């Protein structure tokens, strides 16, 4: 049996797979700690940046379980993704503490704008600004690659690196209220908010988990950005962006929310 989590149905995921988009044919990285093998995902490459790590393994479950809100197939078995035909990739930038360094998180930018990604996921932040990185997304988005990034988990008032920045698209976090989440950074750079509490997605060892943060609200954005690829072979990464803020459900104060909640029926429409 497979379960549709509820941040899916809360992004209208399954009103876009209606009209036949499923993010086939788009090429999502997720800059991760790797994306373990599991039954219902279908990771088609990467490469490591972690030192003394050759593969894309998942030593921790963060970059699986983000992989499966992104794309976790649709079958009679699991949960299902926002664009379940996503071609997914594992950029391994993070350890298995969860940590990585600026250079292993830009390097993997690289990789993705050398390797024609149409979308990098980055459920990850730095507490303090980086000339390294903010290059490392200009030069990614340069490339034609949309850059998706988690405010973080503080609850402060102001959002982490590199989701500040111009170039990334920021993900803020919702409760099943359609609240922030109180883990929510927001303030300047934010750009919009997707589901954040109780995400149930993939996990190593073929399993389940639930998990809360910014990092899990950050899939759902770049998953209906794969949807419109789709639909929108021809759109720049910054049509993407801006397409995805103007059709996205307004929730209040955009200090708090940026452009509201993604939703994928009125971005697909
Ligand atoms: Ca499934």
């Amino acid at each position: 049996a497979q379960s549709v989590p509820w941040g899916i149905s809360r992004v209208q995921a399954p009103a876009a797979h209606n009209r036949g988009l499923t993010g086939s044919g788009v090429k999502v990285a997720v800059l991760d700690t790797g994306i373990s093998t599991h039954p219902d995902l279908n990771i088609r490459g990467g490469a490591s940046f972690v030192p003394g790590e050759p593969s894309t393994q998942d030593g921790n479950g963060h970059g699986t379980h983000v992989a499966g809100t992104i794309a976790a197939l649709n079958n009679s078995i699991g949960v299902l993704g926002v664009a379940p035909s996503a071609e997914l990739y594992a950029v391994k930038v993070l350890g298995a503490s969860g940590s990585g360094s600026v250079s292993s998180i830009a390097q993997g930018l690289e990789w993705a704008g050398n390797n024609g990604m149409h979308v990098a996921n980055l459920s990850l932040g730095s507490p303090s600004p980086s000339a390294t990185l903010e290059q490392a997304v200009n030069s990614a988005t340069s490339r034609g690659v949309l850059v998706v990034a988690a405010s973080g988990n503080s609850g402060a008032g102001s959002i982490s690196y590199p989701a500040r920045y111009a170039n990334a698209m920021a993900v803020g976090a919702t409760d099943q209220n359609n609240n922030r989440a109180s883990f929510s950074q927001y303030g300047a750079g934010l750009d919009i908010v997707a589901p954040g509490v109780n995400v149930q997605s993939t996990y190593p060892g073929s399993t389940y988990a639930s998990l809360n943060g910014t990092s899990m609200a950050t899939p759902h954005v770049a998953g209906v950005a794969a949807l419109v690829k789709q639909k929108n072979p021809s759109w720049s990464n910054v049509q993407i962006r801006n397409h995805l803020k103007n059709t996205a459900t307004g929730l209040g104060n955009t200090n708090l929310y940026g452009s509201g909640l993604v939703n994928a029926e009125a971005a697909t429409r």
